[PDB]
């Protein structure tokens, strides 16, 4: 597949909606990094990502538990996600951001 | 290969069971990260899966050893285990996430 | 696809795993995935290593993983695959180690 | 698709510019770790990638938050990005190391 | 599918590793999974590097991986493959680190 670069900055009051506009291509998320920013202080951040499961329903996973003094970079290694997808902070203050690809084929 | 979201919440008196339909081998668990949730005390805590070796009987083993001030959060990078599994907690109280896809051949 | 079953051992100082295969006219393949420390092991060193045979033809040990309880209790390879015959023990350290994995037979 | 080497050092003010090659080969950038080097000390260090998004338009992304302390590499596991790519320290003296694999079809 | 043989070495500030071949480079692949710390190793910063040939077809030297005994024993590489010929040394530390890994060859 094509590969693009993706990230975005989760906050508190700040999630992302990853959707891609119809068409003849097929799309996926890749995950690969989240990673804690300077603003976290050291307080537990939990990302959250939310997207259909097998069976037709919205399903909530939890997808990195962060603390600044323990644990400041979590890799997920190319976890492939189908559109549409949010992501979220379910606490801390944050910022946190994600890296990945987006992968179009 | 279709890809679907898979998640569950492990707690001590609170496993989770992975069964499908019919075609069991064209489906695969694929688990991406273990995580201890929001809430969690900072005890040890031991994650388990169990389900099918070659010899044809379930088999008992730890995906992840968790502790909330030394490794909240284990990425095990996509592995695939074939329905069905049953994942619960060995030991602490939890809550703790499993995050993961399910996989769907054609 | 290869069929894929799961495995797992727990070592202990002085308990090894022989995981071996019988013969077939298929591929099997060991796919480690995660090394982890039991309850009650001792916050000391422990290091695991995996013996198998070598490109040369000879059976060579190397180390898989060195974990601590207070620092690194869980290290995950990601699918290391090594073609069986393969003994798995602790070099050091009182264990219990987990060792999981996948069984995975091509055929 | 051949496979070669790479990396870079990142320091502050000392990026890296991974361009477009001069052939008609098909390239790909596959990060594979990050890590702190000897003499950067313990305050917060913060990588940076920037490459073309889906719809054209560079970004800037986080690759990883690395401590001495605390976490003094990080695995990315082959984290492929099309050139071309900048990559740069956004927080922090370094040096900071990148390594991983140029891949190349020919 | 390629052969799929075990690889392993141990670094010390002593002793670097080696990896050749005497026939065709292209149809051998050195795959790094783990990069461990030895019992014996002290608490002072490891770096591991490795020294191989880049695009344009000179060596190049690469950080493979940063280890600390208190903070970070072992760092997981997720299978980085090189061509060889390669060389793999402690640029700090004393070690012993121990590298694991795969040698897979491609069957003609
Ligand atoms: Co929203
Ligand atoms: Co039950
Ligand atoms: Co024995
Ligand atoms: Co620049
Ligand atoms: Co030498």
């Amino acid at each position: 597949p094509q590969n693009y670069l993706f990230g975005c900055e989760l906050k508190a009051d700040k999630d992302y909606h990853f959707k891609v506009d119809n068409d003849e291509n097929e799309h996926q998320l890749s995950l690969r990094t989240v990673s804690l920013g300077a603003g976290a202080k050291d307080e537990l951040h939990i990302v959250e990502a939310e997207a259909m499961n097998y069976e037709g329903s919205p399903i909530k996973v939890t997808l990195a538990t962060l603390k600044m003094s323990v644990q400041p970079t979590v890799s997920l290694g190319g976890f492939e996600i189908t559109p549409p997808v949010v992501l979220r902070l379910k606490c801390g203050s944050g910022p946190v951001h994600i890296s990945g690809q987006h992968l179009v084929a």
